[PDB]
């Protein structure tokens, strides 16, 4: 049912270096998970080019912002190619193809925490604002997972049924105590507008039912 994994040492050390790294422009994560829903739905449109049954699980190509004060969650949901099991464990868990390791020396040379999309590694800034990160996600070749972590260097995997989504990636962000600022429609407009002005598909900030 649920499996549990040993992020890669170099993920926990970099966690580690997000969590407890003194730094106060923490907005910049929304834009880092922004751009890799992006770079996910370039890819689905690419692929869908040269085969249109791509597309079966879903035409639309877009972004929403989905912010829930109750919970205390914000949500990023993208249309995007998705991950499969196994691109899911790769992806979140190890350095696979990002640079990590020179992020990490950068920060040692003068770089600061805002470079961190340079360098492959963005999604971990979700960690400046979430005590939790879950990541739900579909691949046309796989069916629906979710990956959990709340750092402390593991991760866990299971099957997703409640809520089949189509095909893409929905990262919920179970925000700590002092950033409930980023589920203010005022705050995530202003931070769309000043960091993802130029996404090239459609972003809609949902509004809240209370
Ligand atoms: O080039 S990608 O493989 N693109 C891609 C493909 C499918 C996906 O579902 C996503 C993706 C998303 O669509 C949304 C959030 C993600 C968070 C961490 C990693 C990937 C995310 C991104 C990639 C992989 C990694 Cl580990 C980090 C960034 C990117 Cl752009």
């Amino acid at each position: 049912e649920v499996e549990t994994f040993a992020f890669q040492a170099e993920i926990a050390q970099l966690m580690s270096l997000i969590i407890n790294t003194f730094y106060s422009n923490k907005e910049i994560f929304l834009r880092e998970l922004i751009s890799n829903s992006s770079d996910a739905l370039d890819k689905i449109r690419y692929e869908s080019l040269t085969d249109p049954s791509k597309l079966d699980s879903g035409k639309e190509l877009h972004i929403n912002l989905i912010p829930n004060k109750q919970d205390r969650t914000l949500t990023i949901v993208d249309t995007g190619i998705g991950m499969t099991k196994a691109d899911l464990i790769n992806n979140l868990g190890t350095i696979a193809k990002s640079g990590t390791k020179a992020f990490m020396e950068a920060l040692q040379a003068g770089a600061d925490i805002s470079m961190i999309g340079q360098f492959g590694v963005g999604f971990y800034s979700a960690y400046l604002v979430a005590e939790k990160v879950t990541v739900i996600t579909k691949h046309n070749d796989d069916e629906q997972y979710a990956w959990e972590s709340s750092a402390g260097g593991s991760f866990t995997v299971r099957t997703d049924t409640g809520e089949p989504m189509g095909r893409g990636t929905k990262v919920i962000l179970h925000l700590k105590e002092d950033q409930t600022e980023y589920l203010e429609e005022r705050r995530i407009k202003e931070i769309v507008k000043k960091h993802s002005q130029f996404i090239g598909y459609p972003i809609t900030l949902f509004v809240e039912k209370e």
